[PDB]
């Protein structure tokens, strides 16, 4: 007897409950629009009414990314999600955004479907509080079997969010084998570990957590393809990607990159002992060709009317593509990163009643803060509801004196790990950086030239390691935000500044038209 | 038995009627600033006191350069050079920027002093109307001696200024000699060549017109100077520069730098015969050490009080040094330069769809007359600006070639090193010179935004490709040698007004702060 299960799922959905641009964007050209729930919820249907079991899942990260969630905070993700009937969801680290309080109220208070971590342990007052309200794994009932779900969630969670002081991240292979090993003494041969971590640690978990038959994952927005995929994503790997595990088995791992954009898709053929026979698929992209649902769209629409308030008012104008997708910002010099940083540099110079600060030239800026891209055509404009996309997390724009030892390690920290797609990767402003990626980790910086202070014009020279400079930056990495330890500890002075989406917006009500260019601020030799 | 004359001489005061900044912008600070006719005037009343033989000369180009020249078109280089009791004048270019008419009403009409130029002749109507209102020379008693006064102009006027064309401009050594022999017949022994053609001319000129004793010039804007120098110009050589002409004898040349900032001052020992036996000299630095005479000043502000107009809006604030100097912007990336191309690129997007995405700018550095300083609040007010652009030209809009473009930039460095206004400010650009290659062959790297792409990058120029380019008028019609611009362009349309370009701009920004980018480079070998 062979049983065959098929597995659906999301990650890192980030808010786009409505249709989007190919990049995520705003929907402008209804025709050519992509994802949305509605949409999902249709293609959801039409695989439902053709498997007798389905599973729907997600790995994560639905919280932040557009105006829904500022509006919204989680309500929109219960509803929308429960109208879909999912069935189960792994906490992300975004889950986490507005606190342990923000997560409990609107989301797992609300949450028809079990929600899921296995590594997240909770810890005085908020233990009995939080008590239930989400376990660490799920079995569930699909026809005549039950499949049990595993959840996890990123060890770095503490480092990117606000879990409070009283949830602890443990390792998540330590977490996961003790709770697989359970669910096999309670006759669960069929285990589906469902998380947010990222693919490598997905592959680390189908490789040494013993009797995973599936690994659903989230967090790297990592897109796997068998064939000639059908957008402009470039495939990681297969989809399944397989494990070869320690204990002798294929493992497969999927995930279906971000922002609903596709509809990850397995079908599973177990034997009756619960091992992987074989499994097939691919993410299904969600274009035009797949209608949206109508009573979804009519929901979607009903709340959507709140939300109009942030696109009444045209703030400005762009004339060329504002690159703020990841495949740019977190590897090379991007210009949505030019944009923010020289709006963050030009803010500083009205503020003239505090002298300390008045003439500020220098930027940097994490290429993972950089959420949306911005779109030219149509008129290309800007409203507040296309800059919460840009930067949804509501942080500040603030002030530093740091050495230049502390500044050239920060640069080095930059690139690192380079080609993991990691968000600590730097866009800059009155900073022109070579790095050397040839050389090993910690010496890759070959060129670090600063616009000078102590000078009447404003040029370029190469940084001193003993000189002491002022730079503007997010407040995430002025506390120590993507393992940036050297500033935190390093710092000589740090001043609260203006709110982000603020600072960008009176910029670009400033200059009207804007035109950012990519300059050689950063190089690579 | 000697004969000791004593020339005083001023050049390229360029409308600095008031006393300046050190820079030769606009006097904030009455402590450290310099030159105007009223401080000229009480070093001179002190020279000429002490010598009996004194002449003060003029080398040309009074016309143009401060608001004092809109306004008054001339009248107040008539009136304080006959307060002054200049001896003689040379024309300089800029004598013809409002024309022949703009020359004959408000100069040579009212001038109380011949103004010479022997290389100058009137053809048809403008002949007889002119006729005796400018001289080919003059000669002055000085005691019981008399001098000769032999004048002469820039061959290059028809390409720099609006002479018309009824006035042809010859030679100046052709012209010279004739007129030079002519005195000696006339038994005038002691000859001064008096004109406005720049140092390299003005040494010609001693070598090989037999008969000229001193050579008093002007245009290049040159410093000469022996022993070490009392303020931040470098000296281009000794004062008196020394020519051993082709019959061997020692002709002493000299300059004044510009814009008031200096007297010149040579004493010349001359025997019975006219030959000079000995000169030696320097010019006087015109600082606050010398109190402005009393009676000049008086009447300076009697004139001044129809301009104050022009400073009574605040247009906006600089934080940094506008180094629009012609040390910077001729030899060199200059951020007067950068403020004023970003400005041209700026206001064109604000209008017309061929031209609203224009992103390249080339601007000739001699173009740029003022820095503006920074201190005391770096206000910017229409003055301020009138000094930088004075010229009254428009910032145009032409389609061009690569290859065009690719000429125009080895045209910007073919005669490197003589401080000609033909080298190139830019914006959108990334041109690297090599110096020590040949003139037609310096351009190793040009690298230009991109048109048609969504992210604007700097991508090499493409001979074969096509470029839409923001420039002066003056570049446009071909001025300053760029004669491939002119016979080469594809469009060619008339644009918005220089000076009320870069004043809605600051007006727009508020606070600027322009800096040396890298926009242009030399490469080491
Ligand atoms: O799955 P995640 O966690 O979202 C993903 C993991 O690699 C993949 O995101 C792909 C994607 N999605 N959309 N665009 N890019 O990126 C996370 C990256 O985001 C940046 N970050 N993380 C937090 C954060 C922040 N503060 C928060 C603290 C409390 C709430 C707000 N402020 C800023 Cl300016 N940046 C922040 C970092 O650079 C980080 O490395
Ligand atoms: O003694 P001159 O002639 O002024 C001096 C000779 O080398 C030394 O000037 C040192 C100095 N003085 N103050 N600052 N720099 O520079 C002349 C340089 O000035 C620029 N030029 N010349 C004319 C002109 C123009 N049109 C005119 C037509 C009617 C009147 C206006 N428009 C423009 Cl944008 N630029 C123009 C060129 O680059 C030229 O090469
Ligand atoms: C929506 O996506 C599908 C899936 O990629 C696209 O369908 C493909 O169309 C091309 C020809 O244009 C074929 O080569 C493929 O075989 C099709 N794949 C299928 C049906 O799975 C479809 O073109 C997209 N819709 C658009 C662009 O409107
Ligand atoms: C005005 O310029 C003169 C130079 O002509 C300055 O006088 C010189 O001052 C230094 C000391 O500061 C002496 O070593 C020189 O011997 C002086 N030279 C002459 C010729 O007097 C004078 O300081 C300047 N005035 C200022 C700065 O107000
Ligand atoms: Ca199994
Ligand atoms: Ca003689
Ligand atoms: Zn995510
Ligand atoms: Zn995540
Ligand atoms: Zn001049
Ligand atoms: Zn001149």
């Amino acid at each position: 007897s062979m049983w065959e299960l098929t597995i659906l799922h999301t990650n890192d959905v980030h808010s786009r409950l409505e249709q989007t641009s190919e990049d995520s964007s705003k929907c402008v050209d209804a025709s050519r629009c992509m994802g949305g729930v509605a949409r999902l919820f249709t293609k959801v249907q039409q695989i439902r009414r053709a498997e007798p079991n389905v599973l729907l899942l997600d790995a994560g990260d639905q919280y932040q990314g557009t105006i829904w969630f500022t509006v919204y905070k989680g309500a929109e993700v219960a509803h929308f999600m429960n109208a879909l009937r999912y069935d189960a969801m792994a906490l992300g680290n975004h889950e986490f955004d507005n606190g342990v309080e923000g997560l409990i109220e609107p989301l797992l208070k609300e949450a028809k479907f079990p929600i899921l971590s296995a590594n997240i342990k909770a810890k005085g007052p908020l233990a009995s509080q939080i008590s239930g309200l989400y376990l660490p794994y799920k079995v569930l009932p699909v026809g005549d079997e039950v499949v049990g779900i595993v959840g996890y969630t990123s060890k770095e969670t503490p480092f990117l969010s606000n879990p409070g002081t009283n949830l602890v991240f443990e390792d998540e292979i330590t977490a996961l084998q003790p709770e697989v090993d359970k669910l096999k003494t309670l006759n669960v041969n069929k285990i589906i570990a469902l998380g947010h971590s990222g693919f490598e640690m997905d592959k680390l978990i189908a490789q040494k957590v013993r009797g995973v038959d599936v690994v659903v994952g989230g967090h790297s927005n990592t897109f796997l393809y068998t064939g000639n995929p059908p957008s402009k994503e470039v495939p990681a790997g297969k989809y399944p990607f397989i494990v070869t595990s320690d204990d002798g088995r294929k493992v497969p791992v999927v995930q279906a990159y971000a922002f609903g954009k596709y509809l990850g898709y397995l079908k599973i053929e177990f034997d009756e002992r619960g091992n992987v026979i074989s499994s097939h698929g691919n993410p299904i992209l969600l274009n035009s060709s797949i209608p949206e649902d109508p009573s979804i769209k009519a929901d979607i629409n009903k709340w959507r009317i709140k939300l109009d308030d942030y696109s009444t008012q045209e703030l400005g104008k762009t004339i060329v593509y504002l690159d703020g997708s990841s495949q740019s910002c977190r590897f090379r010099e991007c210009n949505m990163g030019n944009l923010i940083c020289d709006a963050m540099i030009n803010n500083n110079l009205r503020h003239t009643d505090e002298m300390f600060w008045n003439h500020v030239s220098m930027c940097i800026l994490n290429g993972g803060g950089i959420r949306s891209p911005i779109d030219e055509r149509n008129d290309g404009t800007i409203t507040w509801e296309n800059l919460a996309a840009v930067l949804p997390f509501g942080g500040t724009f603030d002030l530093v004196q740091l050495k230049g030892s502390t500044l050239k390690k920060a640069f080095e920290h930059s690139v690192h790990r380079y080609g993991q797609s990691t968000g600590e990767f730097l866009q800059v402003g009155g900073i022109h950086v070579v790095y050397d990626l040839s050389r090993k980790p910690g010496d890759r910086v070959v060129k670090l030239d600063v616009l000078c202070t102590k000078c009447r014009v404003p040029s370029y020279d190469p940084l001193k390691m003993d000189e002491v400079y002022k730079v503007i930056l997010p407040n995430f990495l002025a506390n120590g935000g993507d393992g940036f330890q050297m500033i935190k500890d390093e710092l000589l002075r740090h001043d609260s500044g203006d709110q982000d989406i603020n600072v960008v917006s009176t910029y670009i009500s400033k200059m009207k038209v804007i035109y950012p260019a990519v300059e050689g601020r950063i190089k690579f030799s």
